[PDB]
């Protein structure tokens, strides 16, 4: 009865965390319904870093279209932190709202958030845990990974046709994702960065930018371990977006506005330095060298295929080697297809 | 109320007729039921070729019941053909029989069969024509195409790693497909005959066998252009299957129960010399030079794709060139996946 009727509440919460993502990291997307009566009476989400967070925005509205909240019930995706930021607790703010029952998803791995599980129930409140919740981790997975293991979330994002070609025998590229471009535009403006290497770059001169037009861009990080993008304005060197080129050259120059970090380059070097400033999610756009370079490190897998055949090109992977004795390493979750093309979605076994 | 019904019934003609796959080539498949006052009295399906058509199954079932036929409804997925055979034709049993309305999947397109819906409406019955007409289209595939066309239908099936490799460094070609494997010998146990290039013999001397134990060998079809599989008993020479090698090799010398075919060895003469040879249908499974061969005349092209990743390997279509201003000439009808494989199905623009 209740439990069904928390899943439905629950999944609007989610709907709304989803309205902060891309804004809100590293923090994680957060949602909040208040229930009243079996009555959704106020909505919330996170929606930028450093916001307010869901709970308050909830507990505000409900209270500026006079709601008594005395005996609702919060359904809340993440956890209550119960630390003190610029406002008071979101702990502080439900206890005080009167809302005797709330009902968390998942519990904060960020030990800075505090007993709020604890806290409530020390107020006599019932607390519900686990609505929901492979959902909700799936929902936070950047910033799960971001303050569980202290680096970026990966992605590996490929093109290929369906002889595992990323280009053809020219080098070209152009043209292989066409009805499934809308979601790699969709990636755009969640993941934080996106990662191409200077091969790309100097092949496909690429803007790399989210094309919805009221999208945000993510942080580009270019990789140019030998300085070759220097002294040279790429497209990925516009200014209409944070840029950090990851290389080995002292030599080495770019425009100003995009930070040079001076780096040996390794992928745990660059996943270190990327955590370090603050990014929870990198989605690895290529090339080829990229790709088989940071395969071995991703947490999905996003193939996006085409019904093309090039029969001689640039492999996906063809700086990484294995053979038919070796284990897949990757099981399938998600296969999506329109027209000519197909999305796989894979994750680690 | 009673078109939903026709469809109930059709669905379970066309399930009838799926038990003569394999065996009916390169007769259609059929399926037959008969109902009398909504309910299913009798069903029939054609069971291997020149065997009794699914029409005559059913009605002479009904009748050892002790059914009265007269004022029933047959649904059959063909046309009932008008020809005297070994026996009368359907028409005639089906209209002494005392039926008074047929429902019909679709018409024969073989000229031979006779003008059946013309005779039953001679004879005051009701012809229903095209109920689930689409589906019993791809049922009869095949045969529609043998008569149409003058081939067989093709299908082209390989097994790829995420990166287009068919073999890895080695040549290795062992444990790409596991958990989709049935749905080969599904193919295998359907499919008039099966098809590989003297490369795969050498390689990798698979025995081409459907492995399902009560389910039935398919022909093998062996392209042997230059003669390099004379005077060795490779396992698709194995004589528990018919065989066909075509070659352009005077010289060359297979054993005695396999058909050495001297050919110019053209895809067009290689499938006008297997039409000739009634079968209606082969499944081209490789290796990367027949791939390349055939892929412009598939009919259906089975893409079984492993998330394995070799890096360096042999191309599926390495033989073939295109370059990325080439639209797509499939579009993806169907995917599945399981564990680390996934299947997707693709059919010509
Ligand atoms: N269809 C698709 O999904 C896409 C296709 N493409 C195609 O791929 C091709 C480009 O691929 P490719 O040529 O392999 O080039 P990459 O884009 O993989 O770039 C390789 C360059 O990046 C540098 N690099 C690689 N790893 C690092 C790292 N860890 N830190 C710093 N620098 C690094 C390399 O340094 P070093 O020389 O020392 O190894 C090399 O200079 C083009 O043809 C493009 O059209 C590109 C992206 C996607
Ligand atoms: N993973 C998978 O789906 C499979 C992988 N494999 C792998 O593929 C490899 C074999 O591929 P490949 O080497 O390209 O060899 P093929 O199996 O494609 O065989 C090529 C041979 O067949 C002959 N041939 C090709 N077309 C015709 C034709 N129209 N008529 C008569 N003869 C013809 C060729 O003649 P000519 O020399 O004159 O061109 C050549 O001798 C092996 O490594 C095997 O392990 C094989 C099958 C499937
Ligand atoms: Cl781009
Ligand atoms: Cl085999
Ligand atoms: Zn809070
Ligand atoms: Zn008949």
């Amino acid at each position: 009865h209740h439990h069904h009727m928390y899943e439905t509440f629950m999944k609007r919460a989610i709907e709304l965390a989803k309205k902060g993502l891309g804004r809100v990291n590293p923090n994680p997307p957060v949602g909040a319904v208040v229930v009243k009566d079996g009555r959704i009476i106020a909505e919330g989400f996170h929606p930028y870093f450093g916001g307010p967070h869901a709970e308050r925005m909830a507990i505000e509205s409900a209270r500026k279209k006079g709601e008594d909240l005395r005996g609702a019930t919060l359904i809340v995706t993440l956890e209550p932190c119960d630390h003190h930021g610029k406002t008071p607790p979101c702990t502080d703010l439900i206890i005080e709202s009167g809302i005797k029952t709330v009902v968390i998803g998942t519990r904060d791995p960020n030990p800075v958030s505090g007993n709020g599980v604890e806290k409530f129930r020390n107020h006599g409140i019932e607390v519900i845990e686990g609505v929901l919740e492979e959902e909700v981790k799936k929902l936070c997975e950047f910033f799960i990974t971001y303050v569980t293991k202290k680096r970026p979330f990966v992605a590996l994002k490929y093109a290929s046709t369906l002889d595992g070609k990323i280009a053809d025998h020219r080098g070209d590229s152009k043209w292989i994702t066409d009805k499934l471009r809308f979601k790699v535009h969709e990636m755009r403006n969640i993941y934080s960065a996106v990662l191409v290497g200077a091969g790309t770059v100097l092949k496909d001169n690429p803007q790399l930018t989210c094309r919805l037009k009221e999208g945000r861009n993510p942080v580009r990080v270019i990789l140019d371990r030998k300085g070759v993008l220097s002294g040279k304005v790429f497209r990925v060197f516009e200014e209409n977006a944070r840029v950090i080129v990851f290389t080995e050259s002292e030599e080495a120059e770019y425009p100003p506005h995009v930070e040079k970090a001076l780096s040996d380059c390794s992928v745990e070097s660059i996943l270190r330095n990327l955590y370090e400033r603050d990014i929870d999610s990198v989605l690895v756009e290529g090339g080829s060298k990229v790709f088989s370079e940071f395969l071995d490190h991703a947490d999905v897998v996003f193939g996006f295929y085409s019904t093309k055949i090039f029969g001689k090109g640039l492999d996906v992977f063809s700086g990484y080697l294995s053979d038919v004795s070796v284990p897949p390493k990757f099981k399938v979750v998600n296969v999506e297809f329109s027209d000519s093309e197909f999305l796989v979605e894979m994750r680690p076994c």
